[PDB]
């Protein structure tokens, strides 16, 4: 259409993926590629009918849970100092009771120290926490491999993931 | 290749784009998608060889700059709580003694609140500022027609971002 020719959904839920996907068709979206940690996220992505991934090889979402904003917020403001200061790029969204921030640019050994300080934080605040994504660099070719098995026919990686998976593979 | 089919280039400024463009292209990237809040960035893509361009319509990319790593952290931390609540989506880097935000996904009364914040919170931590995008809805089709004139074959758009100019559209 005049606005574009792809939307960019950033899935953090099966569910919300899908009520998203339907909302956008019904407004006349044509093109939406899915964007999402979760290799599960992407392949029903493609079973409901999109054909445009974006993945996260060598990054990580990490996603806070609890019922007081003000904690999400602190932990998160810890994660976001940190993963900056390592030149990490970063991406925050609020989701019901959920606080989800995709991290991708940073090396394996990095992320694990990342992984690690958002399960501390967790505990001090008094919330739980999730990471997505984060696999070494072999699971993802063979997750990137099922997906055009599945009928991906383009996929999609931030250049900062990518230079860090290529520095990785050499 | 192996990992994907595109790359995702973030650019902030011309000439980082057009360095991290050649860094890509000589370890070998096929396809480099350009996304910017900047439309003479997304130009300069076009010209460069590349045809995938992500638009910011309804958000801007705010800069903070200074000398003082956490003065930037500490505007940047406001922004991000007051742009999580109001239900922004929220993308943030350093760059040299830059610390870019682009936010997608809230309407144009938040978008000028948010904008307005960024300049008193520059002030009260001694750094600069500048804001790219947050034109009208008119300016951003006029924009994306000039792209498409000037060989753009796949314009992509964050559907936060979509929803809010459908709905502005309306
Ligand atoms: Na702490
Ligand atoms: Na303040
Ligand atoms: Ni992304
Ligand atoms: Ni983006």
């Amino acid at each position: 259409g005049a606005m574009g020719d792809i939307l960019i959904v950033w899935a953090k839920d099966v569910d919300e993926m899908l009520k998203q996907v339907e909302i956008l068709r019904r407004l006349g979206a044509k093109q939406i590629a899915v964007e999402s940690s979760d290799w599960r996220i992407l392949q029903e992505a493609l079973k409901k009918g999109g054909d445009i991934l974006i993945v996260n090889g060598g990054g990580m979402t990490i996603t806070f849970r609890g019922d007081d904003l003000e904690a999400l917020l602190k932990a998160a403001i810890e994660m976001i100092k940190q993963a900056l200061k390592f030149g990490a790029t970063i991406t925050l969204s609020l989701d019901g009771n959920d606080l989800n921030i995709n991290i991708t640019g940073v090396p394996e050994q990095v992320r694990k120290e990342l992984a690690k300080e958002a399960e501390r934080l967790a505990k001090e605040f008094g919330i739980t926490v999730t990471r997505t994504g984060g696999g070494d660099v072999d699971e993802m070719l063979k997750q990137v491999e099922i997906l055009r098995r599945l009928g991906a026919k383009q996929i999609a990686v931030h250049s900062d993931d990518w230079r860090i998976l290529q520095e990785a593979l050499k």
